[PDB]
């Protein structure tokens, strides 16, 4: 059973509304659903966006953010709950904790720096929870290209690979993740 | 001036005899270059290769690994040093503190998600270190053509992207390292 999704996605809006488009759906279906979601507790760019959705449809929804970057992507008021921590790492860490997998929106270099140290802790052991792509467009397309010769390539085992899912319907990829299994 | 690289690659050789000629012709190179050598500190796989080449051209090497996983990725004995640290963010942030300049060789999600983390520390304006990775075939071509689509859909900024310089020839990409300016 999922009760909540950590959810990363970009600071920024992105150039074109589909992304806010797909930000909204998933916010929306994550509350319909009755799961909480964990997000890094900005009101910037499609932070903003997923938890307003998330809200709007009567969703909890706990942000977790650094003390360092309340001021830049402006702590979000209406929260559930807003935990600030103690650095990046105690970011991660803590919502980690509190997910029981992992979607991951478009964003940029922190969405992906976020998504790959928590499929590698995965990797190493420290969990198992799944994590996803929620595809808008051909956004990821190149990305999973890659990924993909990765374990082609041998670097990756199948079984790594394997914990991350994909979709373009929120309620298919919430679906993979809560039946994927280690 | 570079006076140490830190290099990030697989703890797997790959599928194919071609990664293991770059992490040769790197290793070498930095030796023969004069700089120092930072990276993990396996013995295994890409990583065990490209500090044997650093040492048999005479160059130093210093490798840094979590307490946890010496056994896993056999600690090298036979370099300049050794550095022995308390978990997984600790050792990014020493190879940080020693290095000038960072290298990703072909590798895996350890490798990339090392990269990712370093990258971001310069977005977040923690370091002004540049990045590069070494080109071997097509390996990177996608993730090259998934990070220029994030510049074009504006979910990074363009002074970030360059951040990340590229070469297929060891000397090239440590000659773009070298002059790199914020
Ligand atoms: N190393 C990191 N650890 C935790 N969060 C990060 C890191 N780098 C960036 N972030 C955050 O991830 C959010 C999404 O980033 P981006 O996808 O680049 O817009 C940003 O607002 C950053 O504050
Ligand atoms: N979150 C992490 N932090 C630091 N090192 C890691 C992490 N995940 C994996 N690694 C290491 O990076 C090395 C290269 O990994 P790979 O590219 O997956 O073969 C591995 O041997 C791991 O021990």
């Amino acid at each position: 059973t999922l009760r909540s999704v950590c959810v990363f996605c970009g600071a920024s809006p992105g150039a074109s509304p589909v992304y806010q488009e797909a930000a909204v759906a998933l916010g929306r279906h994550l509350a319909e659903r009755g799961l909480t979601l964990v997000y890094g507790g900005g009101a910037v760019g499609l932070m903003g966006t997923v938890a307003d959705a998330a809200l709007a449809a009567g969703g909890e929804v706990i942000g977790i953010i650094p003390q360092s970057l309340q001021e830049a992507e402006i702590g979000h008021k209406g929260l559930t709950r807003l935990e600030v921590v103690d650095g990046m790492h105690a970011r991660k860490a803590r919502m980690a904790e509190l997910a029981d997998a992992f979607i991951a929106l478009p964003g940029g270099l922190g969405t992906l720096e976020a998504l790959f140290e928590v499929w590698t802790w995965g990797q190493l052991g420290y969990h198992a929870k799944p994590l996803g792509l929620l595809e808008v467009n051909g956004f990821y397309d190149p990305l999973l290209t890659f990924l993909d010769h990765l374990v082609d390539e041998r670097f990756v085992r199948a079984e790594h690979r394997g914990m991350l899912q994909r979709g373009a319907s929120p309620e298919a990829l919430l679906d993979a993740l809560a039946a994927w299994t280690p």
